[PDB]
């Protein structure tokens, strides 16, 4: 059931962190779930601070609202920012100060790839408007995994590349004319790009839109609200057809609709 964007329900609070460590971070769930995971397991990465390698892990959707982690895997390298993805069974992250994305595989605990994504700024060179080291975001949709990053040759534009998910191989690379730097973060749908305009505001928009099929960008109005001021982490779950974001503490996500 896909097609465009054209309406984002009110944030939904899920979980809000105890301690500053959980002022900015990343959630997940795994659109296409691998035993002994299921469409309920949650990840929850809290990334405030310089050496971050713990990733709790909820089994059960209870779990995650209410209670204690139902495993901590404690990753091999230390992770940069709020970009991360679960997808078939693994983590992919971005390694502290690099540009290079990894895959862990969550069941065993081992890296299974490691690719640098060519030429990708990194470390504050294009991140989203909030700052936060956010040069690197990856994307799950529909269609399966991609990256989110910008190039000295884009002049900091959004670029965007469609992963293999088993080796990091770049398969397709789309350049759009959206400064990376000027909006709060970014997502796909559908194999559509989207923005969002502001970080702190209640009253911000999903603001533009690029269609990797067409190659055709447009300027939205769509109403997003960041109901507590501070969006570090907005992607989507094509699974649940749901944004998941992390705004200030709090762990929300956010109905769609699509036409
Ligand atoms: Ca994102
Ligand atoms: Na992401």
């Amino acid at each position: 059931g896909c097609g465009e964007l054209v309406w984002v329900g009110e944030p939904l609070t899920l979980r809000t962190a105890e301690t500053i460590t959980g002022k900015y971070g990343v959630w997940m769930r795994d659109p296409k779930p691998t035993y002994p995971y299921t469409q309920e397991t949650t990840w929850r990465i809290d990334t405030v601070g310089t050496d971050v390698h713990q990733v709790f892990e909820y089994d059960l959707i209870s779990q995650f609202m209410q209670g204690y982690p139902s495993k901590v895997h404690i990753l091999p390298r230390p992770l940069e920012s709020t970009g991360a993805v679960v997808y078939s069974g693994s983590l992919y992250f971005q390694g502290a100060e690099s540009r290079t994305v990894i895959r862990y595989e969550l069941n065993t605990e081992t890296v299974k790839a490691e690719k640098e994504i060519p030429g990708a700024g990194y470390h504050g060179q294009f991140p989203y408007s909030w700052g936060g080291y956010t040069d690197i975001d990856l994307a799950v949709d529909e269609a399966g995994l991609w990256v989110i990053y910008s190039t000295d040759e884009a002049k900091g534009a959004i670029v965007l590349s469609k992963l293999n998910p088993e080796n990091l191989e770049l398969e397709q690379t789309w350049e759009t004319n959206i400064r990376k730097q000027s909006v709060a973060n970014a997502f796909i749908i559908c194999g559509t790009l989207y923005t969002v305009s502001s970080y702190t505001s209640a009253d911000a928009t999903v603001n533009f839109a690029y269609d990797t099929g067409t190659g055709i960008s447009k300027t939205l109005t769509i109403p997003f609200k960041n109901r507590y001021k501070y969006s570090s982490m907005i992607d989507y779950n094509p699974l649940e057809k749901k944004l998941f974001a992390w705004d200030n503490l709090n762990m929300v996500t956010y109905d769609i609709k699509l036409s």
